């Protein structure tokens, strides 16, 4: 699809047996849920870096369902106000920026 | 331009007489740069919200150059590790998500 920036890019998202949204946001390298229970190992990250940081559980290779979308990526779970799509799982569904 | 997200979208910048780099972030509202001058009028705005707010000063119809398009918006002034042109510029140079 082709999205406009006139309002957030939030797009409908199936991740760990569930439905979610989540924001488009070419301004994060990685990808960061709340609320979702995944399945598998996790390791501990460090993120953020202002204000101190934050611990985030780092889900490697998880299959994510992104407008339809079917792909694979690493997915941070911990605190978010809005579930972010970043970078790393936009390359995957092969999303650019055009103008 | 066509650009892809396997690095961070820093796009070059012409504003208030200086050459700027800045990120390409359709998660940010607003544009933010720090260490500009920019003339005319502006008004305080309080942005951000979490910690605290932040004070920075909205300057309207600002002139600007993104990519050699040459285009208008308001741009916000204070401190930021990276200037950001967010969704409220990036509609001006015609930017869309595609995938
Ligand atoms: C400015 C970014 C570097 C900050 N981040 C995302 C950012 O886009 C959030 C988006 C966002 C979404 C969910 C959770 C946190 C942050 N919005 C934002 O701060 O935009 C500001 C710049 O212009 C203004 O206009 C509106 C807000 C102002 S960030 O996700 O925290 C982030 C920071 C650093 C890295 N390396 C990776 C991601």
């Amino acid at each position: 699809p082709q999205i406009t920036l006139w309002k957030r890019p939030i797009v409908t998202i199936k991740i760990g047996g569930q439905l979610k949204e989540a924001l488009l946001n070419t301004g994060a390298d990685d990808t960061v849920f709340e609320e979702v229970n995944l399945p598998g190992r996790w390791k501990p990250k460090l993120i953020g870096g202002i204000g101190g940081f934050v611990k985030v559980r780092q889900y490697d290779q998880v299959p994510i369902e992104i407008c339809g979308h079917k792909v694979i990526g690493t997915v941070l779970v911990g605190p978010t106000p809005t579930n972010v799509i970043g970078r790393n799982l936009m390359t995957q569904i092969g999303c650019t920026l055009n103008f």
